[PDB]
């Protein structure tokens, strides 16, 4: 039982919910993976584990309906090969996914969930209509509300939904006559897929992408999203006054749609999840990564900073600004955004909670930390323990 | 079957074939990671011995020659008629160099190959090995240019107890306990305080007190040891353009010279090898003065600076930070004292993963240790994937001799 300190504070507490983890890691005692971002009779017994699960959160272990479901999973895969998960358990296994993300800092919200059940999906005209009752009610004018939609689960014989993009809302990357990129570098592939089938590309930094949605063994198919549907966010500073002429958004929702949601064996290709986003993300990441939008030497310009030479700290400056930028703009515009220093806070109080509730909490240390200012936030000191729990959500091969 | 390493920034893949030759293990299994953890027989000593002797005879070409064997034979014969061995000076001074190369946590090792390697290894008493403390410091601090330095005090061997220094830096500011059971001074040096009084020092009552050396002879108790002040450079902070903050009083010294770690060469064991270089700005402006557990000044420098404590949007701890860690580089800059700030020390830090590559496959790093503790995305180490792992020689972790 691996003993955890914290030393901010000193307390020690004892990770017992790792002593049950299941899809081992990258990480052997010669040698620690953590830092890499990417690292048929078994369906009964994780079926059976799952379903254990349910009915020990509901205080109603071993009786009448307990047995009662373990015999019909039994009997639904000896006559078929699968099983349908109860709506409830559906449920519960979307919350317990997102309970269990480890890189996720924002499971303390992971009760407050909808699902929007879509198993009975049947077409990429049908998905796109999911998708977009989804996206409508995450938005809901700005006040962000968790969700995920849940598409039919795989099954041979016949093929997969999926969804090509990586989010329900990306920007375009557009390559140059010298490679460079207007737009998002971190889109410019499956822009080149949104041209090749059809899309008629824009002119600009900020052009939101179709979605290539994809029906089982049909090819994908273009869909234009509604432009009142896709909330964005024109950035401006407080007190710069220059910033807005930077010509700087963002949209509001963070809607992951390439991952596969795995619950009681069962996998999901096509479940995509939404919530709100921490600043840094969009100030930090999508804007200042060298490989991303790349805004920093332009901020720092503008601000009249010593660019000449590092120790003036003038990357450290600008990159405050944005991400005031950022929290202002969102706040202006009533659109729901959370700070690094809030997010970690909620964090800690929810490693508090899963400590008294399970024993312990599996995080990713690396992916906890804010990307600015990781020692002034609270997790930074907190040692963590990083493993795989089901249900979870898991990452997947391109749909090509 | 080697792993695959990544760099975002750029796209470059590499494969780390040298974590296969890991020496030791560490605290990770398939089951769970414990990579952000803090701290995680004559026949092995000939082991380990071996494989020492087999680096050395690399780095000087002569694998598998006359003198190669020699050596190895010399060795298994000392450890049959002794139990232990002694190293030649060379490779003390390999050793050493290839202790810090192996040091996973430190961004600093693209300097690896200039150390220099003081032999105290005839030191006899707990007053000769001040004395080498001394001129280590004087070496090490040259007038605020600094220099990075090794002294090695004799190794552990059977029938002697061990030299130590108990001091966990040969420069450390007093933590003075009080009540209402608040800290004066360095929270971090509260028990080292408490020992120190207690063996003789008449403790003083400011905020930066330097504390004295704790050295200890084998088989003796601990002395006490004053350092000399003109010895201990250190550097009053003040900020290019806030010019209250001079008013704060802080200050800091010039020298990071660790000295509770164990140095590891060849199975045989250094308990006693103090080594110093200089002082990364965030090391000092975000972690020793800003951590909560530490000199705790942020909400202090924000409500000075006029900043909105009331609300965590404003981001104030960021802005207090920011113009902290611009107050300990000018202030060393000024003083003509070496600094690197964090973006300087990431970039060579790449450069020095990528001389790692060409000559030994690889380069063990924790990432989580190797990014600073601001503006970690804004560095180039943050978009570089790492394999943490531990080879020998090594600097590693012991218990505290009390
Ligand atoms: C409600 C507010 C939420 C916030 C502030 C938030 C924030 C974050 C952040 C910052 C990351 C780091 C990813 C990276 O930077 O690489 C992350 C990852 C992740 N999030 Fe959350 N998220 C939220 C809601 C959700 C929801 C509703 C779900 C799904 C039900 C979810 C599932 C995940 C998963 C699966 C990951 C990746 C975990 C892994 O790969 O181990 N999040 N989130
Ligand atoms: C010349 C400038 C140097 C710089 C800028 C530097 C920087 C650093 C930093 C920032 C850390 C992490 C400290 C923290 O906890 O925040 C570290 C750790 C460390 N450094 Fe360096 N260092 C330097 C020289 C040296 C030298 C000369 C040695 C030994 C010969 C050394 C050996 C180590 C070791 C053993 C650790 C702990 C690593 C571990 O436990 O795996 N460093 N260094
Ligand atoms: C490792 C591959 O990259 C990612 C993987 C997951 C996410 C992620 C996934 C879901 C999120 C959600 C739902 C909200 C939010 N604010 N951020 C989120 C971030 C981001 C990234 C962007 N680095
Ligand atoms: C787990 C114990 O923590 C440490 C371990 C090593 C060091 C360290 C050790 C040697 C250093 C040297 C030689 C220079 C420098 N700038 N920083 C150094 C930092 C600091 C710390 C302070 N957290
Ligand atoms: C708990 C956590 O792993 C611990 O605080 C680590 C994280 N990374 C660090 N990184 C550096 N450079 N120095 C440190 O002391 C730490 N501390
Ligand atoms: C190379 C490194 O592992 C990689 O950049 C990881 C580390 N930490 C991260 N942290 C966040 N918040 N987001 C990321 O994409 C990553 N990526
Ligand atoms: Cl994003
Ligand atoms: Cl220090
Ligand atoms: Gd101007
Ligand atoms: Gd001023
Ligand atoms: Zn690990």
């Amino acid at each position: 039982f691996p003993r955890v300190k914290n030393w901010e504070v000193g307390s020690i507490t004892y990770d017992t919910l790792s002593a049950q983890a299941q899809q081992d890691g990258p990480c052997t005692p010669r040698r620690c993976l953590g830092s890499l971002v990417f690292p048929p009779e078994q369906l009964l017994s994780q079926a059976r584990d799952f379903i254990n699960q349910y009915y020990s959160s509901i205080k109603r272990s071993g009786s009448q309906a307990h047995e009662q479901r373990l015999q019909e999973v039994e009997a639904e895969v000896a006559a078929t090969g699968t099983y349908q998960l109860r709506e409830s358990e559906l449920v519960f296994g979307a919350k317990q996914a997102w309970r269990n993300a480890p890189r996720c800092v924002g499971r303390i919200q992971w009760g407050k969930l909808q699902v929007f059940d879509a198993r009975d999906c049947r077409s990429a005209q049908e998905m796109f209509t999911y998708i977009c009752n989804h996206i409508k009610y995450a938005t809901n004018r700005g006040n962000l509300r968790s969700a995920i939609t849940v598409f039919p689960q795989r099954c041979p014989g016949r093929g997969d939904f999926r969804i090509w993009n990586s989010q329900l809302v990306r920007y375009a990357g557009y390559r140059q006559q010298d490679g460079s990129v207007r737009g998002d570098p971190a889109n410019v592939e499956i822009t080149e897929l949104c041209i090749q089938h059809g899309w008629t590309p824009g002119n600009g930094r900020f052009d939101v992408l179709p979605l290539l949605l994809q029906a089982p063994d049909e090819p994908p198919e273009l869909f234009l999203l509604p432009p009142e549907l896709v909330l964005e966010v024109p950035l401006e500073h407080p007190t710069l006054e220059w910033f807005a002429a930077l010509g700087l958004r963002w949209y509001a929702l963070p809607a992951v749609s390439n991952m596969l949601l795995e619950i009681g064996g069962l996998e999901f290709p096509a479940a995509p999840f939404s919530g709100w986003y921490m600043s840094t993300e969009i100030g930090t990441r999508n804007l200042c990564d060298p490989h991303r939008y790349n805004i920093l030497e332009d901020v720092a310009v503008c601000m009249d900073l010593d660019t000449r030479t590092t120790s003036s700290l003038w990357k450290d400056k600008a990159a405050v600004e944005i991400n005031v930028a950022v929290l202002h703009s969102y706040q202006l515009a009533k659109v729901t955004i959370v700070d690094h220093h809030a997010a970690t806070a909620s964090f800690m109080k929810h490693l508090e909670n899963e400590q008294k509730a399970r024993g312990g909490c599996p995080a990713d240390w690396a992916w906890i930390v804010p990307p600015i200012s990781g020692s002034l936030t609270p997790v930074f000191h907190q040692e963590m323990v990083n493993y795989f729990l089901s249900p979870a959500f898991r990452y997947q091969p391109d749909p090509w």
